[PDB]
Protein backbone atom coordinates (compact mmCIF):
# COMPACT_ATOMS: atom_id res chain seq x y z
CA UNK A 1 0.00 0.00 0.00
CA UNK A 2 2.61 2.46 -0.85
CA UNK A 3 1.22 5.08 -3.29
CA UNK A 4 3.48 6.26 -5.72
CA UNK A 5 1.67 9.97 -7.92
CA UNK A 6 5.46 10.15 -9.68
CA UNK A 7 5.21 7.45 -11.46
CA UNK A 8 1.44 6.97 -10.65
CA UNK A 9 1.98 3.46 -9.30
CA UNK A 10 0.06 1.72 -6.36
CA UNK A 11 2.45 -1.17 -5.15
CA UNK A 12 1.52 -4.52 -3.32
CA UNK A 13 3.79 -6.88 -1.64
CA UNK A 14 3.40 -10.67 -1.72
CA UNK A 15 5.17 -12.57 0.46
CA UNK A 16 6.17 -16.28 -0.17
CA UNK A 17 6.88 -18.18 3.19
CA UNK A 18 7.30 -21.07 3.43
CA UNK A 19 10.19 -24.31 5.58
CA UNK A 20 13.43 -23.76 3.50
CA UNK A 21 13.39 -25.93 0.43
CA UNK A 22 10.25 -25.96 -0.42
CA UNK A 23 9.98 -24.38 -4.13
CA UNK A 24 9.51 -20.67 -2.86
CA UNK A 25 12.50 -19.65 -5.35
CA UNK A 26 11.07 -21.59 -7.65
CA UNK A 27 7.66 -20.02 -7.73
CA UNK A 28 9.52 -16.62 -8.10
CA UNK A 29 11.88 -17.72 -10.82
CA UNK A 30 8.78 -18.91 -12.69
CA UNK A 31 6.40 -16.04 -12.89
CA UNK A 32 9.44 -13.38 -13.60
CA UNK A 33 10.52 -15.77 -16.43
CA UNK A 34 7.20 -15.51 -18.08
CA UNK A 35 6.53 -11.80 -17.08
CA UNK A 36 7.58 -9.60 -20.40
CA UNK A 37 10.66 -7.36 -19.97
CA UNK A 38 9.04 -4.35 -20.54
CA UNK A 39 7.25 -4.97 -17.35
CA UNK A 40 9.02 -6.36 -14.56
CA UNK A 41 12.27 -4.74 -12.66
CA UNK A 42 15.68 -6.89 -11.75
CA UNK A 43 15.44 -10.06 -9.50
CA UNK A 44 16.98 -8.72 -6.10
CA UNK A 45 19.02 -11.63 -4.24
CA UNK A 46 20.75 -10.11 -0.97
CA UNK A 47 22.74 -12.19 1.57
CA UNK A 48 24.93 -12.45 4.35
CA UNK A 49 26.93 -15.81 5.26
CA UNK A 50 23.94 -16.90 7.09
CA UNK A 51 21.04 -14.76 5.87
CA UNK A 52 19.10 -14.23 2.30
CA UNK A 53 16.39 -12.84 0.95
CA UNK A 54 15.03 -12.33 -3.01
CA UNK A 55 12.55 -10.37 -4.65
CA UNK A 56 11.43 -8.13 -7.79
CA UNK A 57 8.56 -6.30 -8.95
CA UNK A 58 6.49 -6.73 -12.04
CA UNK A 59 3.30 -4.99 -13.38
CA UNK A 60 0.54 -7.14 -13.81
CA UNK A 61 -0.93 -7.71 -16.91
CA UNK A 62 -4.27 -8.07 -16.25
CA UNK A 63 -5.08 -5.46 -13.49
CA UNK A 64 -6.72 -2.29 -14.01
CA UNK A 65 -6.14 1.53 -13.57
CA UNK A 66 -8.28 2.81 -10.62
CA UNK A 67 -8.45 6.25 -11.67
CA UNK A 68 -5.08 6.70 -14.09
CA UNK A 69 -3.08 4.44 -10.79
CA UNK A 70 -1.55 1.32 -12.47
CA UNK A 71 -0.86 -1.65 -9.80
CA UNK A 72 2.65 -3.19 -9.27
CA UNK A 73 3.12 -6.19 -7.39
CA UNK A 74 6.48 -6.64 -5.28
CA UNK A 75 7.12 -10.82 -4.83
CA UNK A 76 9.45 -11.21 -1.53
CA UNK A 77 10.99 -14.69 -0.07
CA UNK A 78 13.74 -15.90 2.00
CA UNK A 79 15.42 -19.02 0.22
CA UNK A 80 17.33 -21.70 1.25
CA UNK A 81 17.98 -23.24 4.52
CA UNK A 82 17.37 -20.39 7.40
CA UNK A 83 19.80 -19.93 10.46
CA UNK A 84 18.06 -16.83 11.73
CA UNK A 85 14.68 -15.20 12.12
CA UNK A 86 15.50 -11.79 10.90
CA UNK A 87 15.05 -12.14 7.53
CA UNK A 88 11.38 -13.77 8.16
CA UNK A 89 10.59 -10.94 10.32
CA UNK A 90 11.50 -8.36 8.40
CA UNK A 91 10.14 -9.70 4.89
CA UNK A 92 6.68 -9.59 6.06
CA UNK A 93 6.82 -5.93 6.91
CA UNK A 94 3.87 -4.27 5.09
CA UNK A 95 2.45 -7.48 3.68
CA UNK A 96 -0.61 -7.39 1.85
CA UNK A 97 -0.61 -11.22 1.03
CA UNK A 98 0.84 -14.17 1.79
CA UNK A 99 1.39 -17.42 -0.14
CA UNK A 100 2.70 -20.39 1.96
CA UNK A 101 4.47 -22.71 0.56
CA UNK A 102 4.15 -26.51 1.84
CA UNK A 103 6.55 -28.74 0.85
CA UNK A 104 4.54 -32.45 0.10
CA UNK A 105 7.95 -34.37 1.59
CA UNK A 106 7.11 -36.75 4.45
CA UNK A 107 10.27 -35.70 6.30
CA UNK A 108 9.40 -31.94 5.54
CA UNK A 109 5.88 -32.54 7.32
CA UNK A 110 7.23 -31.48 10.54
CA UNK A 111 8.78 -28.33 9.06
CA UNK A 112 6.09 -27.40 7.55
CA UNK A 113 4.26 -26.91 10.46
CA UNK A 114 7.59 -25.09 12.74
CA UNK A 115 7.40 -23.04 9.20
CA UNK A 116 3.43 -22.10 9.70
CA UNK A 117 4.08 -21.54 13.93
CA UNK A 118 6.97 -19.24 12.85
CA UNK A 119 4.92 -17.13 10.28
CA UNK A 120 2.29 -16.68 13.04
CA UNK A 121 5.24 -15.56 15.74
CA UNK A 122 6.13 -12.94 13.52
CA UNK A 123 3.10 -11.84 11.84
CA UNK A 124 1.88 -11.07 16.00
CA UNK A 125 4.98 -8.77 16.23
CA UNK A 126 3.85 -6.79 13.74
CA UNK A 127 0.22 -6.96 15.61
CA UNK A 128 -1.45 -9.07 12.78
CA UNK A 129 -2.97 -12.63 12.97
CA UNK A 130 -3.45 -15.19 10.74
CA UNK A 131 -7.55 -13.62 9.91
CA UNK A 132 -5.78 -10.28 9.06
CA UNK A 133 -4.18 -10.93 6.32
CA UNK A 134 -4.46 -13.06 2.90
CA UNK A 135 -2.79 -16.64 2.99
CA UNK A 136 -3.01 -19.01 0.41
CA UNK A 137 -1.42 -22.54 0.87
CA UNK A 138 0.37 -24.03 -1.53
CA UNK A 139 0.90 -27.83 -1.13
CA UNK A 140 4.11 -27.87 -3.86
CA UNK A 141 6.10 -31.25 -4.66
CA UNK A 142 3.24 -33.15 -6.15
CA UNK A 143 5.40 -35.28 -8.35
CA UNK A 144 7.16 -36.16 -5.36
CA UNK A 145 6.98 -40.20 -5.49
CA UNK A 146 6.41 -40.10 -1.18
CA UNK A 147 4.18 -37.48 -1.87
CA UNK A 148 1.73 -37.31 1.10
CA UNK A 149 -1.93 -36.83 1.00
CA UNK A 150 -2.63 -32.88 0.37
CA UNK A 151 -5.31 -33.23 3.34
CA UNK A 152 -2.45 -34.80 5.23
CA UNK A 153 -0.15 -31.37 4.46
CA UNK A 154 -2.97 -28.93 5.46
CA UNK A 155 -3.77 -30.65 8.44
CA UNK A 156 -0.89 -29.33 9.68
CA UNK A 157 -0.28 -25.82 8.87
CA UNK A 158 -3.99 -25.10 8.50
CA UNK A 159 -5.96 -27.39 11.02
CA UNK A 160 -9.09 -25.49 11.04
CA UNK A 161 -9.48 -24.97 6.62
CA UNK A 162 -9.73 -21.32 7.18
CA UNK A 163 -7.25 -20.94 3.68
CA UNK A 164 -7.84 -21.47 0.11
CA UNK A 165 -5.48 -24.31 -0.82
CA UNK A 166 -3.38 -25.00 -4.09
CA UNK A 167 -1.63 -27.55 -5.58
CA UNK A 168 1.57 -27.50 -7.68
CA UNK A 169 5.11 -28.82 -8.76
CA UNK A 170 6.54 -25.57 -8.98
CA UNK A 171 9.86 -26.47 -10.87
CA UNK A 172 7.31 -27.15 -13.96
CA UNK A 173 5.36 -24.15 -13.35
CA UNK A 174 1.95 -26.20 -12.62
CA UNK A 175 0.01 -24.26 -9.68
CA UNK A 176 2.64 -21.48 -10.07
CA UNK A 177 0.39 -18.75 -11.90
CA UNK A 178 -3.37 -20.42 -10.40
CA UNK A 179 -1.54 -19.56 -6.93
CA UNK A 180 -0.06 -16.37 -7.48
CA UNK A 181 -4.10 -15.62 -9.63
CA UNK A 182 -5.11 -16.67 -6.41
CA UNK A 183 -3.58 -14.57 -3.59
CA UNK A 184 -3.72 -11.51 -5.80
CA UNK A 185 -7.34 -11.48 -6.39
CA UNK A 186 -7.63 -12.31 -2.39
CA UNK A 187 -5.61 -9.19 -1.64
CA UNK A 188 -7.22 -6.61 -4.52
CA UNK A 189 -10.29 -7.83 -2.69
CA UNK A 190 -9.75 -6.72 0.28
CA UNK A 191 -8.12 -3.36 -0.54
CA UNK A 192 -11.68 -2.88 -2.78
CA UNK A 193 -14.43 -4.12 0.20
N1 LIG B 1 10.43 -32.68 -7.08
C1 LIG B 1 10.19 -31.33 -6.99
N2 LIG B 1 11.22 -30.51 -6.72
C2 LIG B 1 11.05 -29.16 -6.63
C3 LIG B 1 9.72 -28.56 -6.83
N3 LIG B 1 9.85 -27.20 -6.69
C4 LIG B 1 11.14 -26.99 -6.41
N4 LIG B 1 11.86 -28.17 -6.35
C5 LIG B 1 13.30 -28.30 -6.09
O1 LIG B 1 13.51 -28.18 -4.70
C6 LIG B 1 14.70 -27.51 -4.38
C7 LIG B 1 14.33 -26.35 -3.40
O2 LIG B 1 13.61 -25.36 -4.19
P1 LIG B 1 13.78 -23.74 -3.90
O3 LIG B 1 12.77 -23.04 -4.76
O4 LIG B 1 15.08 -23.17 -4.06
O5 LIG B 1 13.44 -23.76 -2.36
P2 LIG B 1 13.20 -22.38 -1.38
O6 LIG B 1 14.41 -22.51 -0.47
O7 LIG B 1 11.86 -22.53 -0.85
O8 LIG B 1 13.42 -21.30 -2.36
C8 LIG B 1 15.29 -27.11 -5.75
O9 LIG B 1 16.18 -28.17 -6.17
C9 LIG B 1 14.11 -27.20 -6.72
O10 LIG B 1 14.50 -27.46 -8.10
C10 LIG B 1 8.63 -29.55 -7.15
O11 LIG B 1 7.46 -29.22 -7.38
N5 LIG B 1 8.95 -30.86 -7.24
Amino acid sequence: STINFANREINFKIVYYGPGLSGKTTNLKWIYSKVPEGRKGEMVSLATEDERTLFFDFLPLDIGEVKGFKTRFHLYTVPGQVFYNASRKLILRGVDGIVFVADSAPNRLRANAESMRNMRENLAEYGLTLDDVPIVIQVNKRDLPDALPVEMVRAVVDPEGKFPVLEAVATEGKGVFETLKEVSRLVLARVAG
